[PDB]
């Protein structure tokens, strides 16, 4: 699925990801433009053998299983391909481990490299 950008900011909030460990939605919108362009399917290879998965390109070396990863340690339990789904339910509870783990949303390059510091506010402009 590809979200819309106010249909994806609606679906996050209602999961609690609007000032999760005190990120606002903005950062979040922001961070799944940059990382999947809001597609719930987008998978990208690394360089180290692991895959990101879905809309916030969570990696099958330390958070969910793919069956081909080196070092694998599927800390949010669950298979890569659930974070795929059209639902993004799995994705955030995911994230939400993630961004608890220490570096904060610094774990999402494409938002270190793209969001961070910028106006993220602009990303739910026109939102309800």
């Amino acid at each position: 699925k590809v979200f819309g950008r106010c249909e994806l900011a609606a679906a996050m909030k209602r999961h609690g990801l609007d000032n999760y460990r005190g990120y606002s939605l903005g950062n979040w919108v922001c961070a799944a433009k940059f990382e999947s362009n809001f597609n719930t399917q987008a998978t990208n290879r690394n360089t180290d053998g692991s895959t990101d998965y879905g809309i916030l390109q969570i990696n099958s070396r330390w958070w969910c299983n793919d069956g081909r990863t080196p070092g694998s340690r599927n800390l949010c339990n669950i298979p890569c391909s659930a974070l795929l789904s059209s639902d993004i339910t799995a994705s955030v509870n995911c994230a939400k481990k993630i961004v608890s783990d220490g570096n904060g949303m610094n774990a999402w390059v494409a938002w270190r490299n793209r969001c961070k510091g910028t106006d993220v506010q602009a990303w739910i402009r026109g939102c309800r």
